[PDB]
C-alpha cells in the first residue's frame, strides 16, 4: 500500500483536503469531467485541487510504455484542462499527479473505457459501441414499481454450468441467446427467464470491478466473482465480454444484453456499489485527490463501517456530483432501468434525493431499491439512507428483512425455525410484510410509508439460499415436506404488498451445498443448475403460475398504503397460519373479494371464513378438501387463495 501525501497545503492556500472550508472553494460544477472526445480534438478535465502538477500521459498499448506526456493547465475550482488536437481514438492514457512530495498515476475516475484490468483509460467514440437500431430501444411499460417481480441474477451463473446449452458462457451474450436448451431439452437462459413471467432481471455487479476478484487476462483459468470490489465505476466489467483487450467489447455486448432484454419484455436493473471502492489506498480517487473521496474518521483513518476497509464520502458535494453523474451515465448511456443500491445505508439522504430527482426527470418509472440497513459510521445517524430515515427518502425500496426472517427464520442463527417451518410465534412479523410493511395499524408496521417501499424477498445471493436455510433449521423433515415450505415462502413473497423480488434458481430451489457466503466459491457452488431445474420443471412451474396469479390481480399490487388500510384485512387463524382477505375489488381487482391462507401446519384444519358470498378456488386447489360456502377444509403446509367473483 505505502504513503498517502496529502498534499503540499501551500497549493490550495493552507485548507486542508480535511478542512470543511475545502468544500466551499473547489465545487467543479461543469458537465466536462473526463475525457469529451472529437475527432477534431480531445478535452480532458481533471479536478484535482491538491496537487501542484498534473500530466496527461498517453499510451499506444494498454500494457506498453509512455509514448507522450503533456502537463496539463490549472483551471477553475481545483481543475486542471487539456486540450490534444488530434484524432485520439485507439489511445490509451492516465493522470500523472504531484501531491505533497510524490508522484501518482491513475485511470480517470471518469473513464468511459478502459483497458484489459482497467489499468488505463481507453480513447474511444461511444457512439462507435452502439447496437444496430440502439436508437429504437423501448422499454416495456411499467405503471407501478408493485407491478415489478424482480429476479437476482450474475451473469457467470446464469450460463457457466456445461449444459447450460449457452455457446458464451459466463458473457453478457450468454444472456442474448434464444431457444437455449438444457438437459432433457428443457428451456435455459433468456427463454426460461422470459417463461417465468418476470418483469426485471437485477444484475449483479456488472461495472468494473478489480483484477484481485477477477485477473481479466487470465480467462482461461477458473475464476468467480460476485464483483463487489468496484474499480471503475463507469466502465463494464472485461471478463463478462468476449474481448476483455477490445475496449469496445465489453460495451457493445452489454448495450446488444439490454437491447435484447427489452426486446423480451424485461426491463434491467443494476447492482451498485456507491459505498465503497475495492481498495482505499490504491483506486484513482486516493492517487489524486488522497484524503477526498473517502470518508475519514476524527483521526484521519479510515472509516469501516461497510467492513470493506473504506466508505465512499457521498455526503462531499464532488463525490456526490460523482456519483450522481454515474448514474446518469448508466441511464443514458446504457438505458439501465432502476438500481439496486448496496449498503445504501452508506449513502447519505440528500444524495439519494438528489438521484431520484435527477431520474424522475428522465423516466419515473426507473427503480430504486436499495439496502437500507442500520449500519455504523462516521456519517451522522440523521444522514443516513436507511430504514430509521424511511420517511425522508420517498419513492425508494429498501429490502424488508423484517419479512425475510419471520417467514424462513433468523438468516445469522441457521438453525432458527421461521414460519414456514413451524416456528411459534412469526404471524404477526408475516402480517407486517404482507401489508407491505407499511403503519397499518396496531403492532402491524414497519419501516415503510408506502408499499412502494418494501422490498419482499426469502432468497438473494447473500446468506443461505432458502432450500438451504429450510434444510438447516428443519433436520427433523423430510425433503418433501421441505419443499412444502419452500413454495410456501415463493407464494407469500408473491402475494404481499410491496414489491416482489426472487433470487435465480429459487423457482427449482437452488442449493449452495450449505455455503453461507459464496461471494469467491467456485462456479460448482454458484452456477445455475440446469440438471437441478431439469430435475424440477414442476417447481418451475408452481413459480410460474405465482407470477401469473399475482399478475391478473392487482389487488395483490395496490400503490398506496391508504388502499391497503382499505382493503386488506386480516381474519381469525390459528397459530402457523396467516389468514387476510383484500376486499371490494382491491386495486380494480377482477374478483370481488381474495382471501389467502398461509398455512404452515402439515396436518388437517377446518378453518372460518369471512361470509363475503360465493367462496370459489382459484390456487391451491390441492391443500383443499372442502369449501362451503363459510367454512375451508384443507390439509397439508402451502398457500390457498379463494375469491368472490364479480
Ligand atoms: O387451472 C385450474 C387450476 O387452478 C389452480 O391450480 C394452481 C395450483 O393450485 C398451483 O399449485 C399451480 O399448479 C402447478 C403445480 O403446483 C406444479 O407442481 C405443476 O403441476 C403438475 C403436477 O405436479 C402434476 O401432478 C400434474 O397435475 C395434474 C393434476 O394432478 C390433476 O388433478 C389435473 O388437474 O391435471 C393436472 C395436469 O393438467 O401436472 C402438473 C403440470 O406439470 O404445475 C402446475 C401448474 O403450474 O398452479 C395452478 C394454476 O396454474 C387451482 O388451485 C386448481 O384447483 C385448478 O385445477
Ligand atoms: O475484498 C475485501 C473484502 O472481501 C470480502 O467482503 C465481501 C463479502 O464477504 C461478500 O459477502 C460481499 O458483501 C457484500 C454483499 O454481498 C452485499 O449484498 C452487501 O451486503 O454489501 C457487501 C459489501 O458490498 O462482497 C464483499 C466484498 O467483496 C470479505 O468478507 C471482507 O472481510 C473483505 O474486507
Ligand atoms: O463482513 C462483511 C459481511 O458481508 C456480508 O454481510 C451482509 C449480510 O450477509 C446481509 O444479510 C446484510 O446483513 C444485514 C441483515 O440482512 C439485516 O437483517 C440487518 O441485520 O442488518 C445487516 C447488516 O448490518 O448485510 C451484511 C453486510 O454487508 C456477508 O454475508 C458476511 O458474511 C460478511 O461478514
Ligand atoms: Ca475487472
Ligand atoms: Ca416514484
Ligand atoms: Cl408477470
Ligand atoms: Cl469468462
Ligand atoms: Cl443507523
Ligand atoms: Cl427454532
Ligand atoms: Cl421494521
Ligand atoms: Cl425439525
Ligand atoms: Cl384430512
Ligand atoms: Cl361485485
Amino acid at each position: 500500500h505505502g504513503t498517502i501525501d496529502y498534499g503540499d497545503v501551500t497549493v490550495t492556500g493552507g485548507i486542508s483536503v480535511f478542512d470543511a472550508k475545502f468544500d466551499e472553494l473547489y465545487v467543479y460544477d461543469g458537465d466536462d469531467l473526463g475525457a469529451v472526445y472529437a475527432p477534431e480534438e480531445t478535452r480532458f478535465r481533471l479536478w484535482a485541487p491538491t496537487a501542484s502538477e498534473a500530466f496527461v500521459v498517453l499510451y499506444e498499448t494498454e500494457d506498453g510504455m509512455p509514448v507522450k506526456e503533456l502537463p496539463m493547465k490549472r483551471d477553475v475550482q481545483g481543475t486542471w484542462t487539456l486540450t490534444v488536437a488530434e484524432d485520439c481514438g485507439g489511445l490509451f492514457y492516465t493522470y500523472r499527479v504531484k501531491v505533497g512530495e510524490q508522484w501518482n498515476e491513475a485511470v480517470d475516475p471518469y473513464a468511459k473505457a478502459v483497458g484489459v484490468n482497467g489499468t488505463k483509460t481507453a480513447i474511444l467514440d461511444l457512439r462507435s459501441t452502439n447496437p444496430e437500431g440502439w436508437e429504437n430501444d423501448q422499454k416495456p411499460p411499467l405503471a407501478s414499481p408493485t407491478d415489478a417481480v424482480i429476479y437476482e441474477l450474475h451473469v457467470r451463473d446464469l450460463s457457466i454450468h456445461p449444459q447450460s446449452g449457452i455457446r458464451e458462457k459466463g458473457k453478457f451474450l450468454g444472456l442474448t441467446e434464444e431457444g437455449t436448451r438444457g438437459p432433457n431439452g428443457i428451456p435455459t437462459g433468456l427463454d426460461h427467464i422470459t417463461g417465468l413471467g418476470v418483469t426485471h432481471v437485477q444484475l449483479l455487479p456488472i461495472y468494473d470491478y478489480s483484477q484481485e476478484s477477477v485477473d481479466e487476462s487470465r480467462l482461461d483459468e477458473p475464476h468467480y466473482n460476485w464483483g463487489y470490489d468496484p474499480q471503475n465505476y463507469n466502465v463494464p466489467e472485461g471478463s463478462y465480454s468476449t474481448d476483455p483487450h477490445n475496449p469496445a467489447a465489453r460495451i457493445l455486448e452489454l448495450k446488444r444484453l439490454i437491447q435484447k432484454l427489452h426486446a423480451r419484455g424485461l426491463r434491467v436493473i443494476m447492482d451498485v456499489v456507491y459505498n465503497h471502492v475495492y481498495d482505499g489506498y490504491l483506486i484513482h480517487f486516493t492517487k489524486l485527490v488522497p484524503g477526498y473521496y473517502l470518508r475519514y474518521k476524527a483521526d484521519r483513518t479510515f472509516s469501516d463501517g461497510t467492513f470493506c476497509g473504506n466508505e465512499c464520502a457521498s455526503e462531499r458535494p464532488i463525490m456526490r456530483k460523482y456519483i450522481i453523474e454515474s448514474i446518469l451515465h448508466w441511464v443514458r448511456e446504457y438505458h439501465i432501468d432502476g438500481f439496486r443500491f448496496d449498503l445504501m445505508g452508506m449513502i447519505d439522504i440528500e444524495t439519494m434525493n438528489e438521484i431520484r430527482r435527477r431520474l424522475d426527470e428522465i423516466d419515473p418509472t426507473i427503480l430504486t431499491i436499495g439496502e437500507g440497513w442500520m449500519m455504523e459510521t462516521v456519517l451522522p445517524k440523521e444522514l443516513r439512507a436507511n430504514q430509521d430515515n424511511a420517511e425522508k427518502l420517498p419513492g425508494i425500496g429498501m429490502f424488508n428483512d423484517g419479512m425475510r426472517d419471520a417467514v424462513k427464520g433468523d438468516i445469522f442463527i441457521f438453525d432458527r425455525k421461521g414460519f414456514i417451518s413451524g416456528g411459534d410465534g412469526f404471524e404477526d412479523g408475516v402480517k407486517r410484510g404482507v401489508a407491505g410493511g407499511i403503519n397499518y395499524g396496531g403492532q402491524l408496521r414497519q419501516f415503510a410509508v408506502e408499499p412502494v417501499q418494501s422490498v419482499n424477498y426469502v432468497e438473494c445471493h447473500d446468506n443461505h439460499t432458502l432450500w438451504d436455510k429450510i434444510e438447516l433449521s428443519t433436520p427433523g423433515a423430510s425433503d418433501e415436506e421441505r419443499r412444502a415450505m419452500h413454495r410456501l415462502a415463493s407464494a407469500i413473497v408473491l402475494t404481499s404488498q410491496g414489491i416482489p423480488f426472487l433470487h435465480a434458481g429459487q423457482e427449482f430451489m437452488r442449493t449452495k451445498g450449505g455455503v453461507e457466503n459464496s461471494y469467491k466459491s467456485p462456479i460448482e457452488v454458484n452456477w445455475l443448475d440446469w440438471e437441478r431445474c431439469a430435475a424440477h420443471q414442476d417447481d418451475v412451474s408452481y413459480m410460474r403460475s405465482l407470477i401469473a396469479l399475482r399478475k391478473a390481480h392487482p389487488a395483490f399490487r395496490l400503490k398506496t398504503a391508504d388502499e391497503i388500510r382499505a382493503h386488506l384485512r386480516f381474519e381469525a387463524a390459528p397459530p402457523h397460519t396467516v389468514a387476510f382477505t383484500l376486499r371490494d375489488h382491491a386495486g380494480g381487482d377482477p374478483d370481488r373479494h381474495l382471501y389467502v391462507l398461509y398455512n404452515a401446519n402439515p396436518g388437517a384444519l377446518s378453518l372460518e371464513l369471512p361470509a363475503l358470498g360465493p367462496w370459489e378456488v382459484r390456487f391451491g386447489g390441492e391443500h383443499v378438501l372442502a369449501l362451503e360456502a363459510a367454512r375451508l377444509e384443507v390439509r397439508g403446509v402451502g398457500v390457498v387463495v379463494l375469491a368472490v367473483p364479480r
